[PDB]
């Protein structure tokens, strides 16, 4: 592979479409590879994660418990919905729709949480109280997937996201548990997680939340690192792009590669 940065380019001339890229050691914050790191992006499903740091501030306050038990209607439900549909008559817990949301993108998972934390616009504040001044949520699932040029709705930075996220994982903002339990769902990603661990090398740790949407907008935010220790955050968005679904999980796999490759900077 050419070195992260070439690579980063290069998936940019092949797919027509701005890449979005930070790269930062989790226990420290040190940035590593920048790439477009203050330009907008559609965070389409990683915001899930963001989400789900919501729910475990307030579980952590005593305002919520990950045990209560939510009973919804199939009138609640949007598309994409693989484990929320299986459970109409026994409902889901809190826990349970937070697990559903980041394993599994479910998406009225995600919708019943939003609520919880008060919509995007609760979901927002969350961010301002944490410090994110950039990252915003405007629209429930599935619309917040939409992507459309100049759009400043439902976007994030790599920079933000990729604080925020660190900020969630180690800043004991969280509890100790709450914090395992966030780190725990992106370990447990079904979407992704198994594809990723068959094609890295022994040895990496991968955990992440991906992330797709309208004009080729893709993302994944992850923890990665050798001698099996989540010691990177990377945060890869791409938007604007018209190639397939598998050239932009090639070109983000490839630029996981280049990391992978010259892993010692
Ligand atoms: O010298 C380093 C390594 O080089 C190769 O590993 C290859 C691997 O065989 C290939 O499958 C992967 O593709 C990249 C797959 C990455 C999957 C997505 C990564 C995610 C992770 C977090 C966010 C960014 C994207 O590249 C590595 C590095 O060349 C060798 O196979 C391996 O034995 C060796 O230890
Ligand atoms: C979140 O990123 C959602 C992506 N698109 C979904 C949506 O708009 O609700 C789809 C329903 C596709 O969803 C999936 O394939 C699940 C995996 C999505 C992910 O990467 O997390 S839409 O039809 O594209």
């Amino acid at each position: 592979s050419p070195q992260p940065l070439e690579q980063i380019k290069l998936s940019e001339s092949q797919l027509s479409g701005r890449v979005g890229m930070i790269e930062m050691d989790l226990a420290s914050g040190r940035t590593l590879t920048a790439w477009r790191a203050d330009e907008r992006f559609p965070m389409m499903s990683t915001f899930k994660v963001v989400l789900c740091g919501a729910v475990l501030a307030r579980v952590d306050a005593g305002d919520e418990q990950l045990e209560r038990k939510i009973h919804y209607r199939q009138q609640d439900l949007v598309d994409y919905s693989p484990v929320s549909e299986k459970h109409l008559a026994d409902g889901m817990t809190v826990g349970e729709l937070c697990a559903a949301a980041i394993t599994m993108s479910d998406n009225s998972a995600a919708n019943l949480l939003l609520a919880t934390v008060g919509g995007p616009a609760g979901l927002t504040a969350f961010l301002r109280q944490i410090g994110d001044n950039v990252t915003r949520l405007d629209r429930w699932e599935t619309e917040l997937n939409e992507a459309l040029p100049g759009d400043a709705r439902d976007t994030t930075t790599p920079a933000s996201m990729a604080a925020t996220l660190r900020k969630l994982l180690t800043s004991q903002r969280l509890s100790a548990r709450s914090q395992r339990q966030l780190l725990q769902w992106m370990v447990d990603d079904r979407v992704a997680g198994p594809l990723i661990r068959s094609v890295l090398p022994a040895g990496w740790f991968i955990a992440d939340r991906t992330g797709a949407g309208e004009r080729g907008a893709r993302g994944i935010v992850a923890l990665l690192g050798p001698n099996n220790k989540a010691e990177r955050i990377v945060v890869i968005y791409l938007r604007d792009t018209p190639a397939s679904m598998a050239e932009r999980n090639q070109q983000i796999a490839g630029i996981g590669a280049a990391l992978i490759e010259h892993w010692q900077r």
